[PDB]
């Protein structure tokens, strides 16, 4: 099945998922000089005060921290969005080396990793329904660079030993995703897709300009995870990122001058 290796990686995905070559695929390179400030964008509202984390899961492609999305508890509103989008999960993409790992790039610069906070439009009732709609999801993307440690990431880092292999999960209650945000909410936005199969073209991307800093030690622990299940040959979970896709007939908008 699909993955990130030579024989099942991004260049193969189109055979099972023809939308891989579609008109609004993600990620993309963000050309900062071509992106235009958009005055029609309303203020972005990240409201994570009542966020209720449940569990952390190694799904064989990344790890997901999952949230209770049965009520308006952690929501994203404003910016390019109409209505209310509920946080369902977050995960990361990262590299084998500090010089790669992000999915989006900025003037072709690759960051060490990229955090995706995944939200679904409450007008569609559940995430499975939302992901089939052109305005179904909003993914808040945050770049990670290697430097000082991110204190708010350490609780994630320290549980990874318990979910080393595909299919393993662990309790992960009382985690506050506000500790993963940078100071500024300045962002770029464009219409795109899921960056993994099924690659559905249902995502409003909101990519923050300011990266967060994480330590080398923190990212090294991401790289100790396994793509494989328990008792199978070890394949380190690294380079689980899709490269930039053609922008085609899309304009990237900036929230800032
Ligand atoms: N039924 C179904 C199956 C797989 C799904 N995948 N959801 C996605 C969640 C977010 C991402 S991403 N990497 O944030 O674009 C990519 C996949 C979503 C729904
Ligand atoms: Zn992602």
């Amino acid at each position: 099945h699909w993955g990130y290796g030579k024989h099942n990686g991004p260049e193969h995905w189109h055979k099972d998922f023809p939308i891989a070559k579609g008109e609004r695929q993600s990620p993309v390179d963000i050309d900062t000089h071509t992106a235009k400030y958009d005055p029609s964008l309303k203020p972005l509202s990240v409201s994570y005060d009542q966020a209720t984390s449940l569990r952390i899961l190694n799904n064989g492609h990344a790890f997901n921290v999952e949230f209770d999305d049965s009520q308006d508890k952690a929501v994203l509103k404003g910016g390019p969005l109409d209505g209310t989008y509920r946080l369902i999960q977050f995960h990361f993409h990262w590299g084998s080396l500090d010089g790669q790992g992000s999915e989006h790039t900025v003037d072709k610069k690759k960051y060490a990793a990229e955090l995706h906070l995944v939200h679904w439009n409450t007008k569609y009732g559940d995430c499975g329904k939302a992901v089939q709609q052109p305005d179904g999801l909003a993914v808040l993307g945050i770049f990670l660079k290697v430097g000082s440690a991110k204190p708010g990431l350490q609780k994630v880092v320290d549980v990874l030993d318990s979910i080393k292999t595909k299919g393993k999960s662990a309790d992960f209650t009382n985690f506050d995703p506000r500790g993963l945000l940078p100071e500024s909410l300045d962002y770029w936005t464009y219409p795109g897709s899921l960056t993994t199969p099924p690659l559905l073209e249902s995502v409003t991307w909101i990519v923050l300009k300011e990266p967060i800093s994480v330590s080398s030690e923190q990212v090294l622990k991401f790289r100790k995870l396994n793509f494989n299940g328990e008792g199978e040959p070890e394949e380190l979970m690294v380079d689980n990122w899709r490269p930039a896709q053609p922008l085609k007939n899309r304009q990237i908008k900036a929230s800032f001058k």
